[PDB]
């Protein structure tokens, strides 16, 4: 069932989690990165500086043109390419072949990066988002259309080269531990969700919670970073700093520009806080949290760290740093995300990251943005 999945990703730290596909007949091989920020699927169709392989249209019988040009901008990178339709499977996925939308990208700008290992891009959240519009129908919506493959998957990421599994169709149970906690999809567009509380080392930001939502909060594997809302970003470097004035560091720093090292071994993990998201829950007035550990948002780069929070203007991105601690359950079917404590978890020496529940939480619909 399930085991053929398991360790199906790979990846390099800060470089984005891909799976293998193959697309058109006789099948060609590509890494393609797992990205539920967006909604195409894309592959290098010509030759690149960074890359090694591409998508070759003529090599394929099965392979029909669309006759129709697309571009996706993206928070950093952008491509344009021709569509068109083929036929792919993915090796270590179900046993299962379909002819989805494919864009072949013939040029693009600070997209593919040097040393990724990938040549395509997976979007798996909804038509709603998609180029040139929602009625390009998404890699995972034909998935379902197409097989018996029940309509969710998820997602396991694992930090400290790296690599994770993608479940295609279900959840597996030997990969996370304690309960699964669900928060709604507000919207099937992105996998948009309502963060309705934050604490930093137990210490309630007492902001209005819609500003945790401005103007959207959504789950991006395809993200390195927390980002934030300017003015969430604000108060959360605050907070750190003053629980981390014990060490002095450069400024940019903070801005993730430079970065910090210790001596091997004496990294002072406990002058960092603890950040806690709380999220909305299936039943009224319910909420529940998820816990990072600095472990988290410095990230490896003696040993050296980049602050791995970042300021944004088109509201909160969970992107790896946040995924890494915990197997996220992406359920389509029942419109709603689920995060449990990961097996693939980081160890910090007296702390642990954290699912938590339940909590009470009045008037949480205000929390959305509008
Ligand atoms: C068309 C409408 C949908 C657009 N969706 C998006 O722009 C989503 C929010 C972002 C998307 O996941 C892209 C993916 C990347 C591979 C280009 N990521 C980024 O732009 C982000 C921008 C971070 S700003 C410090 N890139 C990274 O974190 C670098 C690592 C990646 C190579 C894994």
């Amino acid at each position: 069932s399930f085991v053929e999945m398991v360790d199906n990703l790979r990846g390099k730290s800060g470089q984005g989690y891909y799976v293998e596909m193959t697309v058109g007949s006789p099948p060609q091989t590509l890494n393609i990165l797992v990205d539920t920020g967006s909604s195409n699927f894309a592959v290098g169709a010509a030759p690149h500086p960074f890359l090694h392989r591409y998508y070759q249209r003529q090599l394929s019988s099965t392979y029909r043109d669309l006759r129709k040009g697309v571009y996706v901008p993206y928070t950093q990178g952008k491509w344009e390419g021709e569509l068109g339709t083929d036929l792919v499977s993915i090796p270590h996925g179900p046993n299962v072949t379909v002819r989805a939308n494919i864009a072949a990208i013939t040029e693009s700008d600070k997209f593919f990066i040097n040393g990724s290992n990938w040549e395509g891009i997976l979007g798996l959240a909804y038509a709603e988002i998609a180029r040139p519009d929602d009625s390009l129908e998404p890699f995972f919506d034909s998935l379902v259309k197409q097989t018996h493959v029940p309509n969710l998957f998820s997602l396991q990421l694992c930090g400290a080269s790296v690599g994770g599994s993608m479940i295609i169709g279900g959840i597996d149970h030997s990969l996370y531990t304690g309960s699964l906690w669900y928060t709604p999809i507000r919207r099937e567009w992105y996998y948009e969700v309502i963060i309705v509380r934050v604490e930093i080392n137990g210490q309630d930001l007492k902001m209005d919670c819609k500003e945790y939502n401005y103007d959207k909060s959504i789950v991006d594997s395809g993200t390195t970073n927390l980002r934030l809302p300017k003015k969430v970003f604000e108060a959360a470097v605050k907070s750190i700093k003053a629980a981390s004035s014990t060490e002095k560091f450069p400024d940019g720093f903070w801005l993730g520009e430079q970065l910090v090292c210790w001596q091997a071994g004496t990294t002072p993990w406990n002058i960092f806080p603890v950040i806690s998201l709380y999220l909305m829950g299936e039943v009224t007035n319910q909420s529940f949290r998820i816990t990072i550990l600095p472990q988290q948002y410095l990230r490896p780069v003696d040993d050296c760290y980049k602050f791995a929070i970042s300021q944004s203007s088109t509201g909160t991105v969970m992107g790896a740093v946040i995924m890494e601690g915990f197997y996220v359950v992406f359920d389509r079917a029942r419109k709603r995300i689920g995060f449990a404590v990961s097996a693939c978890h980081v160890h910090d020496e007296f702390r642990t990251a954290a699912v938590e529940g339940p909590f009470v939480t009045l008037d949480m619909e205000d929390c959305g943005y509008n």
